[PDB]
């Protein structure tokens, strides 16, 4: 139900081995881990969740593209790229968040399929 | 060797039945048709072209987005979408060419790999 | 020296009224409120801080997109745009944070200058 | 009435000295030059044309990518970033036509006024 996948624009190619975190707001508004996994070879990351565990909420998936531009020799300008949204049972089933990234810039968007 | 893919950034969808047609530069800077389709239910298009024919030169992608925005009745900026690059041996073996479609704004990024 | 500017790619329009936040991450690594405000009828927002007081250290610039949607009676994807950045590690820069709208995606770029 | 602002995605920085080529759909289907310039240090091109020039068609914006990135000694993916629009056809627009540039990846949007 939950899939990233993570690009390259400087290189032209998936973003491999990206550190991903995924966290779930809690009740007293703190963020509390959910899962997480690292970019494989095509940039995505599969097998994060479940349905059962997917339920409705706030959810924060972080991306830790600092590592990946110093682990390229690349400095870069964000610490981490950040996407927050609701997870809705009255929309399609499966989500993929996916990014593109450069060294001062990211760019996100949601697929949101059945 | 050269796949298409569009994704909708209003809809949070890929962008369906999108008409895509690539050219193929010739030797009197004129675009020569070489290749077309449209996008399947999942924004992709496969089999435009194969190894033997996709030789290196100058290519022109073109994505019909006032259409796909009219379809859709949205009111739309750009006439198409324009996606135009050399075709390198050098580099890896698989181009894909990724866009991000909004009424007013596109996104494109490459991913080349073996 | 931190400027904000947000444009709308649904109408190919600066994003007006836009509320952003900014923090910056504190000693005990909480998120230390820092300045506010709303983008103007340019999509611009200007004055949230002073040279002075915009010292070095992790900010946190929150673009508030779902309020901007709602309030155009859309229903987005994301709760914000967030924008996260050591500032003025090698001394004072300024900086513009850019960011581009849609229901279901977002953009953002920096530029960054050396005064 | 019709500007470019072009920003660098790697630099963090404007995209300086990019040249820009505009051109109009003529009434035989070709392609007429229209406007050219080159980007200034703030990443911006104005006076391309007039208000009395800039009258209703399809106008095509080449942004000169590739030899931006070949000035900067870089090999990229894309010959050029083109923005392909119909222009002033419910009356007089202003348009601003922003590319935000990385060696494999371009974005853009316009920004569209009425004055
Ligand atoms: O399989 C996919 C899926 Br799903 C999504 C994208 C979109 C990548 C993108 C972003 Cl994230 C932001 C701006 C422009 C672009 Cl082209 C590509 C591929 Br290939
Ligand atoms: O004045 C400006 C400034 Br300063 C910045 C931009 C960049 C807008 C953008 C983003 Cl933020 C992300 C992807 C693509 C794009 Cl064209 C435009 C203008 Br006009």
């Amino acid at each position: 139900p939950l899939m990233v996948k993570v690009l390259d624009a400087v290189r032209g190619s998936p973003a491999i081995n990206v550190a991903v975190h995924v966290f779930r707001k809690a009740a007293d508004d703190t963020w509390e881990p959910f899962a997480s996994g690292k970019t494989s070879e095509s940039g995505e990351l599969h097998g994060l969740t479940t349905e059962e565990e997917f339920v409705e909420g706030i959810y924060k998936v972080e991306i830790d593209t600092k590592s990946y531009w110093k682990a390229l020799g690349i400095s870069p300008f964000h610490e981490h790229a950040e996407v927050v949204f609701t997870a809705n049972d009255s929309g399609p089933r499966r989500y993929t968040i996916a990014a593109l990234l450069s060294p001062y810039s990211y760019s996100t968007t949601a697929v949101v399929t059945n």
